[PDB]
């Protein structure tokens, strides 16, 4: 009765590689069970990324829709952070962002027309952070959306 239906969609726009040793094919890789459990989500095909140079990747965009009460979303959005792990397929994990999606519940919420044609909440969010080994070996850019639609349809 309390519940309320979301869509959540992440779009890991870009990497720009910095101090990587090597050229890497690279996806970038990621399970976030809070939405469903599933096997990691990936962005394919690799693709090549060399020192100081901005790369876009490919099957970068996923949604999630699932229903919850608000506070359990607030809550493991505030606790949970959602790790990226970029790896070098041929494989080897070069290294892990954290991505804190509470900052998304930050943003203004306004009233927009939701993806599945329905009124929605909605907040988005965009910034960049570094993927760690260690050392800081490149940075993501990446941009979240959150449409909340309410108390679950009878």
């Amino acid at each position: 009765p309390t519940s309320h239906h979301f869509c959540f969609s992440i779009d890991l726009r870009s990497i720009h590689a910095l101090e990587i040793g090597f050229p890497i094919n690279c996806i970038l890789r990621y399970s976030y069970p809070f939405f469903g459990s599933a096997a990691p989500i990936m962005t394919n095909p690799p693709v090549e990324v060399r020192k100081n140079m901005e790369v876009f990747l490919p099957q970068s965009y996923c949604a999630f829709d699932f229903a919850t009460m608000p506070h359990q979303l607030q809550d493991t959005f505030l606790r949970i952070p959602l790790l990226v792990e970029l790896w070098h397929k041929d494989d080897l994990l070069l290294g892990i962002a954290r991505i804190q999606l509470s900052n998304i519940l930050s943003s203004e919420k306004t009233r927009f027309l939701g993806s599945n044609g329905e009124q929605c909440w909605r907040q988005t969010y965009s910034e960049s952070v570094p993927v760690i080994a260690n050392n800081r070996i490149a940075d993501l850019s990446y941009t979240v959306t959150l449409e909340d639609y309410g108390l679950v349809k009878m």
